[PDB]
């Protein structure tokens, strides 16, 4: 089972982690097969070669944090490395649902896509709801005085702190908790790579939590959002005959009474039962004329392996 490994950033000093991060930045996500790159790709590596690359300091940092395991004559990693838009991010390997631990962290299914979708504005205070590996938070930290990442998965919170230290980022905070419970006051930016996919209304697990998690999210948005604030959400939406997602959403948001401008970009569509239709898209609340707008944009087909 994958996603249960111990993650302990507190067991390594910040300077060492930062320097590991700097070594990752050079080799992770490129074509050079260094020990480090191999390690964070799922390939076992020779510790003496790893030591050549990142030093005994680096080698010990990999082990003490849980990034690598000493299997005797080789090291392996439970984690996989990524380098996105200047940021290095470790997460779990992408594996089928049936072998995921309950504390499995989103292996960056959509994150590289989402960052390209995200508005390139900055501001005071950002919130990354369901931060998982921390990836969206790490990106937002460049632009915001302060970023708060929230997850109900304690392993995600630890992984987030690890990844922030690897990148030397210190204006980010990560908190374990349930949706908005640990998020006090208001935010100028809220990002939500929602745990919704094929489960419809049913709660399945942390990565497919059901439509009610969106209702909870959107019902609270008006009181968590600063004036002129921006909300961005990746989500699956179910339309049923006589019951479109957009109208339930409008009700949750109190869309008209709150003067929110909503724009939905629908990328993928699927047939579902009850004559329903499933869609995946990118939802943006941004300052502008009250109302909801939906447009077609097959950005999965277009980008996926691109910008
Ligand atoms: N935030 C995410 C959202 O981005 C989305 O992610 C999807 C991802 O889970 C799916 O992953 C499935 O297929 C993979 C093989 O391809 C299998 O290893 C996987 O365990 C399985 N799950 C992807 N194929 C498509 C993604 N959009 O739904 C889950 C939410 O928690
Ligand atoms: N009730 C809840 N409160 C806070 N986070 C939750 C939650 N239920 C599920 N989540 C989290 O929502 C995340 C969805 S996957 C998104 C992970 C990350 N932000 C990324 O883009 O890669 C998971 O990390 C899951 O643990
Ligand atoms: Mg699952």
């Amino acid at each position: 089972i994958v996603g249960g490994s111990t993650i302990q950033p507190e067991r390594v000093d910040a300077a060492a982690l930062r320097q590991l991060g700097d070594a990752m930045r050079k080799v992770v996500g490129s074509a050079d097969p260094t020990p480090l790159a191999d390690l964070l790709s799922g390939t076992p590596v020779d510790p003496d070669e790893l030591t050549r690359e990142v030093g005994a300091d680096g080698r010990q940092a990999l082990l003490d944090s849980g990034m690598a395991v000493d299997d005797g004559t080789t090291f392996s990693s439970p984690l996989r490395g990524h380098q996105l838009h200047g940021v290095v991010v470790l997460s779990d390997p992408d594996v089928e649902e049936e072998v995921q631990h309950r504390w499995y962290v989103d292996p960056l299914w959509e994150a590289d896509l989402l960052i390209r979708l995200m508005l390139r504005r900055g501001g005071a205070r950002a919130l990354d709801m369901g931060c998982g590996s921390g990836v969206l938070s790490l990106v937002l930290a460049d632009r915001y005085e302060s970023v708060l990442g929230v997850d109900v998965n304690p392993r995600a919170v630890a992984l987030s702190r690890l990844n922030a230290a690897l990148n030397g980022l210190t204006n980010v905070t990560f908190r374990e908790g349930d949706m908005f419970e640990p998020a006090e006051g208001r935010f100028s930016r809220i990002v939500f790579n929602s745990p919704t996919n094929e489960e419809g209304n049913e709660f399945v697990d942390l990565l497919e939590a059901g439509e009610p998690i969106l209702e909870t999210f959107f019902r609270n948005v008006p009181r968590k959002l600063e004036s002129g604030g921006i909300v961005e959400v990746n989500l699956a939406m179910n339309d049923y005959p006589g019951d479109p997602f957009r109208e339930r959403l409008a009700d949750w948001l109190g869309l008209t009474e709150n003067g929110l401008r909503v724009q939905i970009f629908t990328s993928q569509r699927r047939a579902t039962e009850s004559g329903g239709e499933w869609k995946r898209g990118w939802l943006v609340v941004a300052p502008g004329p009250v109302g909801l707008t939906e447009v077609e944009w097959p950005y999965h087909d277009r980008y996926e392996e691109d910008p």
